Formats: structure tokens, sequence, C-alpha cells
């Protein structure tokens, strides 16, 4: 839709703080911070697929909006995720061990803007078309 495409990360703010708040260890934060992933988003009726591809770690989710699913995240958390569409924004919540983090994906101009919140920490990642 607005989201379908192959996207390449062009900027990141506060991603190390974000990962540290998730409880990601130093080695994994090191690798993750200097990754420059692509994000490939596709849709086939009700099912949305989000692939993230990077030199050191690939991940893939497929989901239906409003249907909770189990996910293993890039840092190996086992979480329950639910994604919904709210005012044109794809809102993802991950829940695990009584904690949650939210990931909002929005289209702004040319770009795919991803805002990641964990407790007091807010990280913004910007992708442009590949
Ligand atoms: O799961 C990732 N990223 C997602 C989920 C949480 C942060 C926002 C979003 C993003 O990066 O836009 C992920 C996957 C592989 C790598 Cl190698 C990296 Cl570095 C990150």
């Amino acid at each position: 839709d607005a989201f379908v495409g192959t996207w390449k990360l062009v900027s990141s703010e506060n991603f190390d703080d974000y990962m540290k708040e998730l409880g990601v260890g130093f080695a994994t934060r090191k690798m993750g911070g200097m990754a420059k992933p692509n994000c490939i988003i596709s849709v086939n009726g009700d099912v949305i697929t989000i692939k993230t591809e990077s030199t050191l770690k690939n991940t893939e989710i497929s989901f239906i909006l409003g249907q909770e699913f189990d996910e293993v995240t890039a840092d190996d958390r086992k979480v329950k995720s639910t994604i919904t569409l709210d005012g044109g924004v794809l809102v993802q919540v991950q829940k695990w061990d009584g904690k949650s983090t939210t990931i909002k994906r929005k289209r702004e101009d040319d770009k795919l803007v991803v805002e990641c919140v964990m407790k007091g920490v807010t990280c913004t990642r910007v992708y442009e078309r590949a």
C-alpha cells in the first residue's frame, strides 16, 4: 500500500539505548547497531509479510491485522505480537514477561519511518526505497 516495497535503512537515532532497555547484551548490540538492513514488505490479501535482511541476521514475520501471533525477535526474545492499522500507521506491540514494546511504522513523504518505544526510550529509524 503505502508500505509495500523494498526499503533500505538510511538513518537511526537512539537504537543502542533502545536495545539496552530491551535487555540486549553488549555483543548483540554491537552487531545490531552497525547493521544496515533492508526491510521488504509485501501483502497477499489478509496476510502481510515483513522481511528484514542484513549481513548478519535475517528475520521474517507474517501476520493478519488484529490477530496475535508468536514471534522470535532478532535478539531472541519470545514474544506475543499484535499488529493493527491506526490512521494509516502500522502499530505493533510485543509482549513478553509482563513487559511490552511498541513499533510504529509510518509513511512520510518518500520514506518509511519506524518509531520504537521501550519504557523511557524512543528510537527512530528511517528507510528509503531501495
Ligand atoms: O528486528 C529488527 N528491527 C525492527 C524491530 C525493532 C526495531 C525496529 C525495526 C527496525 O530495525 O526497523 C532487526 C532485525 C535484524 C537486524 Cl540486523 C536489526 Cl539491526 C534489526
